[PDB]
């Protein structure tokens, strides 16, 4: 309930200008990003996992929101976040990414953004990097579930994006592989609670939107690993 399925993604509506969007792969695995209507233009945040499946998400928000869409941020460098850049490049949408992510890319077989974002010593993304991203605040963390993961803050609203770096109150692990960083994943997490302490909604790659307990229990499996 509440879900709107469109081909083979589902996108559900999370606030009045704020949608996630959902994409599987088979290996079902879901991948979540989310849509950020702001004013006369739409927002990305992450690709699905293909080309395919990321035309669709424009063909989905044509009809539903039918608003041109003006940018989209990816959040690091994996294919459930990144493996739909050629789909929008071909729509005339300007795509950001981490330096890091764009410099990355080629090797894990993706297209690398239009654009690098590069950020502070405090993690915030420098403005001039990130040109009139209206609510989009952009975050680095630190590194956790990969050196390049990145994250994404919605102004107006009690939205944060986790991505792949945050887990869901019951996750069983963290799922990390070797680009994982668990030395510093516990403090990336807490970093990125701090960032926006008063985001109550935590949307994130694999699961539902959970509360803020998704960052509190990832940091807490993550010290474990340290
Ligand atoms: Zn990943
Ligand atoms: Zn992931």
């Amino acid at each position: 309930t509440g879900d709107q399925r469109f081909g083979d993604l589902v996108f559900r509506q999370l606030a009045p200008n704020v949608w996630q969007h959902t994409s599987y792969l088979d290996m079902a695995v879901a991948s979540n990003g989310l849509i950020v209507r702001d004013g006369g233009r739409v927002l990305v945040v992450d690709t699905a996992w293909t080309d395919d499946q990321t035309a669709q998400i424009l063909n989905w928000i044509k009809q539903e929101i039918n608003l041109p869409v003006a940018l989209a941020v990816v959040t690091h460098a994996h294919q459930n976040k990144m493996g739909g850049m050629d789909a929008l490049h071909a729509a005339g949408i300007a795509t950001y990414a981490n330096a890091l992510s764009n410099q990355l890319a080629p090797q894990e077989g993706m297209v690398a953004a239009q654009h690098s974002l590069t950020f502070a010593a405090n993690g915030w993304v420098e403005p001039a990097t990130a040109p009139n991203f209206g609510p989009l605040k952009v975050f680095y963390p630190g590194p956790g579930h990969t050196s390049d993961n990145i994250t994404v803050g919605i102004d107006g609203t009690d939205i944060a994006f986790g991505g792949c770096l945050i887990k869901d109150s019951k996750a069983k692990s963290l799922g990390n592989l070797g680009d994982a960083d668990t030395e510093h994943y516990a403090a990336s997490a807490r970093a990125f609670g701090a960032a926006f302490p008063k985001a109550s909604m935590i949307v994130m790659s694999h699961s539902a939107p959970d509360s803020r307990a998704a960052i509190t229990h990832t940091a807490r499996m993550a010290d474990k690993l340290r």
